[PDB]
């Protein structure tokens, strides 16, 4: 096995495999949402910025995993990254809500993978998922929930409080 | 004919021609959108920016064919210009709206100019029409289409969304 | 359909979205390639670096033919990105090699988009990919060609000439 | 016993007495190579400078564990420091393997202390542990990983690979 290796367990490998394949899973749901609301006929700009900018941090955080495995001297292994769910996301509080769905899937991942790192007594890798990732998914949910209230507050239906708490995002 | 001609046909000349008359009356449309929403009972101080600058532009844009005219020695014949087809425009959304169609209006004749560029063999006109004008008159319709969308989902009818969505244009 | 759209035929739209896809591949294949040179038992940084840039480029032009099809009226479809042919890409020869195929695949598919765009008559398709596609990949394949040249002379198997070749991309 | 001591097992603080006198020693057979590569039949200035900043940042780690000792409350016991294993330690390649199998050795014993730490319930050490050195010791057993196979590439034995090599160590 590789030369740097010691008290990396294959189950732990082969989950960090799986988590790259979801982080780009987000990555690619962010980006078709991103571009639904520049469509001419949706014209979210705020919207839009907010999702790009969060498909850029997931593409960091899978490559973060990417640059874990290789320090590990684990092996990368990339699967096909799915479609995503949907190709039009409906209002801005469909995405949100969306988003916050995703973000807690991927929050369960994360909790399961430091379990799985937990139970092997991997206490790097722990420290990697608490600092990392479970910190950070704890910020963006209560950020998308706050958000979700803000524009149920304002009027979550195209009008408006839609118009308006989009300039909130730009 | 001219020291300077070269592969240019009379058939585009006249096209050019044309074209240049088009530019002005679109600058002139404009204009005269832009003093309407500084009636004292419109007072819709961005549309009249937005079409004030989107009259500077289409004058400058008739200049430019006027230049290129010049530079080709085709000899430049301007006829007279239109009165705008209305004096008032309604609302904000109703303007958007005319401004939206006449947009596609000289985009199709813009179209049609290439196409008699490409039937003379004359890359030097397809290039210019390619990179000055077909490039600027999509991203405009483009525009004016999320704005149409904005508007709409702000409050298009004289109210506060149409208020509101006026000092995004200031 | 889109109040922005105008000559823009459904098979140029339908292209434009599968180009999407394989840039999307493309950017993977590269992310894939970055991380194995930052492997251990790889340790090229220049290499690495040269493909990180390359996905983060491929990534953008993605990014590009989606605001051109929100900009013409179409609809983003995405598909799923299949994995990258190659898990482990062998020495920085071959890792050439294979974006040089790669990069001349890509272009092969351009211009058959550019032939598309031309047999119906879309001079603002052909303009883009002309100013914005076609050449940038043709300085990418003469950029890769000269370096599986440089590295040849240096001496491209697993040795000095390798580990020197890799400093001038640091 | 100490006014400051709370939940700090007897065994947790004679573990941190045998981990300083490992930081010491570690530190020690550092500055050996470092002097070594200063022979004027060696002559590589290069690994002397990586091996020098090694052995300081080593007698940093063993005072950082003085400095928690006495935070706990805990008394520190210094032993004696025992002489390098080897007083001349080849080439490179093999200084960095020795190297590599030393950092291995005492991130071993890291991972046992926080073994103990975690037993004992003492979650303030295992925070130590987990920030200042399991994440510190990862990366340098990554960082030798890489520099012996960048070595092994350029050339390991005696010649010029070892020469270009101990360059981008200056
Ligand atoms: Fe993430
Ligand atoms: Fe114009
Ligand atoms: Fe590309
Ligand atoms: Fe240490
Ligand atoms: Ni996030
Ligand atoms: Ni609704
Ligand atoms: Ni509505
Ligand atoms: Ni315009
Ligand atoms: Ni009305
Ligand atoms: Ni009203
Ligand atoms: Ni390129
Ligand atoms: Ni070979
Ligand atoms: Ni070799
Ligand atoms: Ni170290
Ligand atoms: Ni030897
Ligand atoms: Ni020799």
């Amino acid at each position: 096995a590789s030369q740097v290796r010691q008290n990396y367990h294959e189950d732990c490998e082969a989950s960090i495999n799986k988590q790259i394949n979801m982080e780009l899973y987000a990555s690619y749901v962010y980006l078709s949402m991103a571009y639904y609301f520049e469509r001419d006929d949706v014209a979210l700009p705020g919207f839009a910025k907010f999702f790009k900018e969060s498909s850029d941090e997931e593409r960091e955080h899978a490559q973060t995993f990417m640059k874990y495995q290789n320090k590990r001297g684990g092996r990368i292994v990339l699967q096909q990254i799915a479609a995503p769910s949907m190709q039009e996301w409906g209002t801005g509080l469909e995405a949100l809500q969306a988003a916050l769905d995703l973000e807690k899937q991927v929050n369960q991942s994360l909790l399961e993978l430091h379990s799985t790192a937990s139970g092997n007594n991997d206490p790097h890798l722990t420290k990697l998922l608490e600092d990392e990732y479970l910190e950070e998914q704890v910020d963006s949910i209560k950020k998308i929930g706050d958000m979700i209230t803000k524009l149920k507050r304002a009027g979550p239906h195209h009008g408006l409080g839609e118009y308006m708490f989009d300039k909130e995002l730009n």
